[PDB]
């Protein structure tokens, strides 16, 4: 019912029947960085798992609660909501872990759980690490966790950087100038041109991208997940101030993410920066409405405020303005329809 | 509301919601191909149109209530229940046609008109034709059709033929494949393999291909608009009986439709086949699970059974048989996930 | 009884020695210039080990070696072979004019007796994997025969294994097992039968040849010591490897060649069935892996591969390997008795 | 047993092995012509089997007796001697027909049938019919077959005609001539070019041809299986009178067979002729070791004669000659080495 009061029926019915694909969990299989570190990090802090309690916040198919198996947990309560927990209890039958692993259908706010654990395991990432909103859902489950207990991963960095980008930005107003015709087939389209327009800056844009872009070292947000409570995660104030390290025009900020397993024996880092090999997550850029010149050394500041809705996403505000010369501006995207731009 | 008691609330929202986005209309108005096959059917027939009462079911931008107000319509009431609507009356104003163009928001189902129609006019074709379950709205519109009213489009034929395309069994085949590892991280995925491939093989393939591919003439299934009542499109069963022209392996069954605008000037053909050029509805294709030989001069003999659902597609059950020997072949298919390829 | 017979499934040695019977099969040997010539090489240019010696031709087929020993200076050469063969052999020692040097000897090495002990035994003892068709244990047994100081030609064999990629050839075989996933052939269900198909058909060893680039990693090198060797060591023979994978992808199995060299008192003459060499008629041989293992670039993939000799003069071969840094292991099985012959 | 005293133990464990291969099945499984043609004389001829006891002589994976379950038997014994019988078992079982099916493994000359049958089915044709002596099997089941029983198939043609091919004949000195040099790495191998070209003709060759290389309607000799004795294949005489069609030089004889499904209903054939599809017997040509000219409208007179041997297979002598001109010409040829040169 936290998940129900925060969530419109509408968005969890397609949610979850996306992850009910078993395509969509071997896509998440598939990518070596995200699978391989999730095993490293659990099994290189072993300690961290042999012979203790293990609660899986959203399983999949279940590859998260066989590395905590493999590392010699006693016990792993693996929570599912989408469909795809039956095959999760057909791998659990198959690999002869049924006394190690309980696989229960349903969604961590309102599923019994029997006792308390000693770590908490999940991969609730989305776009810009908080699409999706599944971070509050494994928050939420930290009142199953017992008190000195541990989250994998513990803590989560999103990075904001401001990019230049002059053909992805004037992409915008070739797509919309299809409206700026007078006679398409004797119909005059002009008056939709500016709605156009505003539709497409409101699309974060998913996909990867050069480095050579970004203008300056990425600020960095740290959500510490051993710390947080899930109503930190409604309204998300993200101050940015950066130190421009090259001169030409801001077209707006690039947005990835970094999560840490900070275990007993050693710390494992899973990044989706555009300088590591590329993941599911890709990277986010917010475009601004318009660009700001922006010398080296000049400093761009400013907030990017997310703002949680019940669709399971963000709209997002992004104000910046080039504090040596004051020229502003900003945009409001909607991070439930982002536009899948990746070549 | 007919409507709502056949539809689940979230897949008319995202119905209704995808509908609603400018970019989705400019894609489908630069198909030149529907855009100017559309325009050519209602100005041809322009006689169907003068000083006639119109209906646009599902108008989006209103593109096609514009082309009857061209060909001379006296007033045409264009429904829309997509936010699409308030855009259409913006362009309504700004080319001057208030007098002409009735924006109506809501669901054809559910609006009220102040006067029957001579002609309904509309673009509800989806996938396979049938996806969507537009066609139910379309035809549900004649409740507004004046006694030998016209229908623009008036009949739609779908075109069924089997295949052979070895790659594209073996792609999704090995897509598959990912499930039978024994060791995946040291992780047995082997009992998952055969819910994979029910999975994988639901999926129609949504894409263009070469005719070569064609093992037979297509089999012709025809829906007059006209006379179907939207009750008609909750079961639809083609049978089919196919002359192999060639001997190999058949994949599976190749998907397309035409639609005729019979007017009194003209027939004007709108036609998703793979002979003629692409379109945004491709064609589709239904794999099988396990390929069916045979020989030229063979019959392939069957039923498709489409079933309607609450998610606005169908349940396609696919039952092939090579009658010379008794090979059978039953498919399910989800019309509502489709493998968009090309 | 003989070392032979109670070796041997008295079924596969009619098989076995009427094929090497037929002329046709010598001429294909023959006409191989690389194996021909590298013999002949290795024996003239290493004349002073064969100059008024005594020499012992292990299977000599239709003679070809022992007259290379006769051109090398041999005061008495016994050439043992033990298919129908013999007969044309003393033909051409007589025609040739070394009816007083050469001495063909019918039978089984293991069950004949020789007049006198010899100073270099020479033979082609060579299948398929160097150990197919279990000769080799003969050209060993025939060491009772031999000089304190003998010498062996070839003296020793070098085994090469090395993983590869070849997509192809894992969908070809993968394909024909298809066949018995039909549910209606004919109106008949043969689905049931479908993982006994590729359990068949993945347990045949491809017999081919391939480009290099297809190998993922430096070739393992297993050497077996003719001169040190003792005949039971054929019976198990365990390969060990660990391979450090230079590429990544998918890895379908192990590819398999051999070296053997002739060490001669003036110099050490190699011949070679590798994939960088000229084709022979040994080709190449390939184990694929009913399921691929996925490594990275710098991975370590590790595992045995044990032979176990059988009765029909071949072996049972099982090939356990794993992705050291994932644990994804891999275990099959192949019989060196049903090749897949694919040139 | 009958089997054991006419089968050389080495050549049947080869044989069976041979037919233990599910690769092997499925190509058998795989020709149309076969498959489709059994099916056919069977569904066709329902009568012959509605609620009649069928033996199945040799069935392999069981596709026959499936047909004959198909065709409403009440009962089938599936009779197979090769570790094949186990997978009958296992399709049997997963087409829930073991109330109908029995399969029953070894030979049928070994077995015990429960009861008497109605029909005999089989497929015990080889090249030019009688190779691997499964006819004799065949004929042997009729221990079992009730009176005025019937047998699927019911006869065999086998026609002979003179052929014209000038090319395949010089093939064979060709090959053997490679020994017709003095000095091969040194050798003289001169003295083996007799035994060469002796080797190579006496292979027949399994292939297929253009029907324009006969000269002469072919001739044509027929068993009866209903009336026929195993002992009747021990020695088959065919004489032969062509009358020639064409004038040219007569190089072999060719070989194919017909068989046909005398059924209550109706008669089904299928044919292995040149002028039909191909199928896995293909055709079979013995050469003359001296080729005979012949004009139109001469005679070419002769016999061939079939001798069974102990490996499953014919010892093969034909003499044939022009009675307008005297010229004779013979060859001996063993079925057991064919040579496949169909590519
Ligand atoms: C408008 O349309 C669009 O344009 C659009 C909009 C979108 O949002 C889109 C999103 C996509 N997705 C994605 O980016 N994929 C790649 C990144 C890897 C993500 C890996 N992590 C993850 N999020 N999995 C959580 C697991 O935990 C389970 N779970 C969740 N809650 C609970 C709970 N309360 N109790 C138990 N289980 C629970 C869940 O069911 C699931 O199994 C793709 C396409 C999209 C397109
Ligand atoms: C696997 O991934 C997925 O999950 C997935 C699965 C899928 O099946 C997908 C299928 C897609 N399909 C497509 O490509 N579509 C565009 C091309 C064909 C355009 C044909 N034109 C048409 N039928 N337009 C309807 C108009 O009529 C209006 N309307 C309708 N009813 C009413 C009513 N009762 N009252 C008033 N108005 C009404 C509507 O609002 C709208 O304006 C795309 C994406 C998909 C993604
Ligand atoms: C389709 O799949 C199959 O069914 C299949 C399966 C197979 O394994 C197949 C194998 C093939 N063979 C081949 O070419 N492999 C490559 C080796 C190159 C040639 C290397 N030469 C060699 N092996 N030397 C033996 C000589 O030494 C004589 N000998 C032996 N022991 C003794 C003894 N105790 N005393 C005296 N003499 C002895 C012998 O009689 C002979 O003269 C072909 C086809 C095959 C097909
Ligand atoms: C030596 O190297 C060569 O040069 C060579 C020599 C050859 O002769 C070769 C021949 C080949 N073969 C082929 O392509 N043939 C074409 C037609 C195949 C149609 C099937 N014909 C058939 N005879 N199958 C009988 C079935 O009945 C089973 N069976 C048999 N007896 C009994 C019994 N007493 N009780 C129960 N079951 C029994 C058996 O196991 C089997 O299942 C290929 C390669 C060859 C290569």
């Amino acid at each position: 019912s936290v998940f129900s009061e925060r969530t419109e029926e509408s968005s969890a019915v397609q949610y979850f029947q996306f992850y009910g694909y078993l395509s969509q969990q071997q896509n998440m299989m598939q990518d070596y960085v995200r699978t391989g570190t999730y095993q490293r990090a659990i099994l290189q802090n072993h300690t961290d798992f042999k012979d203790k309690i293990v609660l899986d916040v959203g399983c999949g198919s279940g590859i998260l609660s066989f590395f905590a198996a493999q590392a010699g947990a006693r016990k792993i309560y693996a929570v599912e909501a989408s469909t795809m927990a039956q095959h999760a209890e057909v791998l659990v039958k198959s690999n002869n872990l049924t006394d190690r692993i309980v696989v229960i259908p349903g969604k961590v706010e309102e599923v019994s759980l029997p006792e308390q654990v000693d770590i908490i395991i999940s991969e609730p990432m989305g776009y810009m690490l908080f699409n999706e909103r599944m971070l509050e859902s494994y928050l939420h489950a930290k009142k199953y966790l017992k008190p000195s207990g541990n989250m994998f991963p513990t803590i989560g960095d999103v990075h904001l950087a401001p990019f230049t980008d002059e053909q992805l930005y004037m992409e915008q107003f070739t797509k919309a100038n299809f409206w700026y015709q007078p006679s398409f087939h004797g119909v005059d389209l002009s008056a939709l041109r500016g709605a156009a327009v505003d539709e497409y800056f409101r699309q974060p844009v998913v996909d990867t991208f050069d480095i050579r872009i970004l203008m300056a070292k990425s600020v960095k947000y740290t959500v510490n997940f051993l710390e947080a409570k899930e109503g930190d995660l409604h309204r998300i104030e993200i101050p940015f101030k950066f130190h421009m390290l090259h001169s030409g025009l801001v077209h707006g900020l690039a947005f990835w993410f970094d999560v840490a397993f900070i275990g007993s024996i050693m710390t494992v880092w899973l990044s989706t920066a555009p300088t590591e090999p590329l993941t599911h997550w890709y990277q986010v850029r917010c475009l601004f409405q318009s660009p700001l010149f922006a010398k080296a050394g000049d400093t761009l500041s400013g907030t990017c405020l997310l703002i949680a809705n019940k669709r399971q996403s963000y709209d997002i505000s992004i104000v910046a303005q080039v504090d040596q010369t004051g020229s502003k501006s900003s945009n409001l995207l909607d991070l439930k329809n982002p536009f899948f731009r990746y070549t």
